[PDB]
């Protein structure tokens, strides 16, 4: 009954880990042995863990499971071991982890709208000096050049200082951000969104928002179902048939929220039949004063996905190194740039690796409990003979 | 007697302009009218000019004195008027303008070394992840991604803590920088350094303190003359001897100091027969543990010139949009990255253009003093019967 916590090899930016030092603590407390494998790529440091109670060690064939994030590479697997990590072993995956209404146990919450909304707020700052506009948000760095959430949260109150001190540029007019999603990745977005100047309007007071708000302050709105789903035959919306048939509808977002749309931030989990928020049609029909202080060319200047389907024309994702690209009116994606024409977007599929100490915190407090049913678990025993939960046992891919 | 700022339209980044609001106060307290041409490009926001006297105003003919940063278009030239920028109409050069012994009277000062020392961190913590090292580094931003010098110094405030605190990897060692010349810029970036737990020592202290120095603080050293100069013949150092003759001189940096060098701030203005810091053999001999924790490949890992010559294979210069290169073992420049092998090399050519608002009120201090005698003069009237002083006389370019 040994636990080890293997080394990530999956990429330069993996720097998050599956338990932190205060969950080997807890497995230490409990009378288990925890290995934990030198890793300088990790967020959080080695002495911390040996701190806790972990054992620093390159061999951990004295382990009978082996907790890791991503993959492991296939030569570095040890046979009858059981292995927990995102994809004569036995095989857990965190993402197959539900409970018995099918809602993922194991996750890392808030955190990925955390970072996506650092990153938007960095990148409309970059976008906007490329439009010939300075404005505070070039006070934002991308989120992995903070230390936590703590530190970006007191940069985006500063920069939101800049803001109600009027030292925005008058010309772009006001800033509207819309959440889409009911998930924790949307609440994280909208944590950040609050540390600014903002004012929280409904989706149909947007078109004269957009216009006529006060330029001191940001504004958002928090799109639900009924604002913009209705009924392809009558443009009827029922809340209990659009959850048994999403088929029968589509979004009315392309001309009643998004031409008022200063930023997207899309956090809604795509589903099978489930209505798009934005087509290529739609981008063409978006894309289609003085010279010291022009207006924005469009109303949309960016949209950044949170969810990791919705938007059609947004086929190919970012990364943490080149997070932003640009959709042009040539229906190109131009990579690594915010200069050009279009709607500069930011899809980047590990955004909790960008706060990788609060995220392996959070995921570490989802998988804590069920971690000693997998220590005592054996994976050369038949699968029907552990005493497994539901939880653990139908997330076995093996 | 009308004096004019004209409104930057060199490129994206010029976010400066010749005088600060405070500078205007002073001049319109003097009795003299202000135009100022509306920009959203600038770093301090037109209602500030307003606040202080200036008139916000397009139409700048009325003005005899234009006062820019970098060049003007040259269809933007009016005719009859005295315009002053860095390069019938008289043009002033803020360059040439020099004392009685000939050192430049106006100038951005400290600015671009301590831009330079905030963009090396921030480029060693990205470098230092790419080959495997999440340190504290990570946690601080480009320049130009803080309001100003005081909210980067806490940046860096904080990270110096968590490498006070042992949260540095082991394996790569104990960090050396090394601070080259004289000048302003030199000192902007050892008040940059000066936040991070660091201690000075002397270049001789190099060779073990590259080896056994604490891992816990960063090591300091600053370059002088009588250090790595010496005879091409003889070896022998003679301070007069070299003023007046340096091209009798070669550097021993490359062997003495060189190998026990993690960063290298040069801040070396170049002249005439200057021997060079480093030659391209030179990059040869430098580029010539555990499997989670690596030692460096190489002692030197970055070079920041803040002077903007002594470095022979640095023969491209980088820009705020992409600021990082490395120069591999094959003499190659891979431009916009920090993977791969070889040296991180950061060489912006405007700095100070990342902290605009501090370096305007730098720049305008030192201009100030010589305005009122630009706006009294007439650029249709003869040179000659001017009254300048010979600060502003020897800078007419016409």
């Amino acid at each position: 009954a040994v636990l080890a916590v293997r080394r990530e090899d999956v990429n330069a930016w993996e720097r998050r880990a599956p338990l932190a030092p205060k969950h080997i603590k807890g497995i230490t407390n409990l009378g288990y042995k925890v290995l934990i494998q030198p890793s300088n790529r990790r967020a959080i440091h080695d002495k911390d863990y040996v701190k806790a109670g972990g054992i620093l060690q390159e061999d951990i064939s004295e382990a009978c499971l082996i907790l890791g994030v991503k993959r492991p590479p296939e030569e570095k697997l040890m046979s009858r071991k059981t292995y927990a990590f995102f994809s004569e072993i036995r095989l857990i995956d965190y993402e197959k982890m539900v409970d018995h209404r099918g809602v993922r146990v194991v996750a890392f919450g808030q955190w990925a709208g955390v970072a996506g909304m650092i990153n938007i707020l960095h990148g409309m700052g970059l976008r906007l000096l490329a439009l010939g506009h300075h404005t505070p948000f070039m006070h934002i760095g991308m989120a992995h050049n903070y230390r936590n959430s703590s530190q970006a949260v007191q940069a985006v109150r500063d920069a939101g200082y800049e803001i109600s001190l009027g030292l925005m540029p008058k010309s772009i007019g006001p800033l509207t951000f819309v959440f889409t999603g009911t998930g924790n990745v949307s609440k994280g977005a909208q944590a950040i969104f609050n540390e600014l100047p903002c004012e929280y309007v409904e989706p149909h007071e947007l078109k004269e928002v957009s216009q006529t708000g006060d330029l001191r302050k940001v504004y958002g709105t928090v799109l639900s179902r009924h604002h913009h789903l209705v009924r392809k035959t009558d443009a009827v919306y029922d809340p209990a048939e659009y959850d048994k048939h999403p088929e029968r509808y589509i979004s009315r977002f392309n001309t009643d929220i998004a031409p008022y749309t200063t930023c997207l931030i899309n956090g809604i989990y795509w589903e099978q039949n489930t209505p798009r928020l934005l087509t290529r049609q739609d981008a063409q029909s978006l894309l289609a004063g003085v010279e010291g202080c022009p207006a924005l060319p469009h109303k949309l200047v960016a949209i950044c996905d949170i969810s990791a389907g919705s938007i059609e024309f947004m086929t190919e994702c970012t990364t943490i190194e080149h997070p932003f690209c640009m959709y042009d009116a040539d229906q190109h994606i131009i990579h690594d740039s915010v200069e050009g024409s279009g709607i500069l977007m930011c899809s980047i599929d590990n955004l909790p690796a960008q706060l990788p100490i609060e995220a392996t915190e959070c995921f570490g407090d989802m998988l804590y409990p069920y971690v000693e049913e997998m220590i005592l678990s054996d994976a050369t025993q038949p699968l029907e003979s552990q005493n497994f939960s539901p939880v653990v046992r139908d997330a076995v891919i093996t």
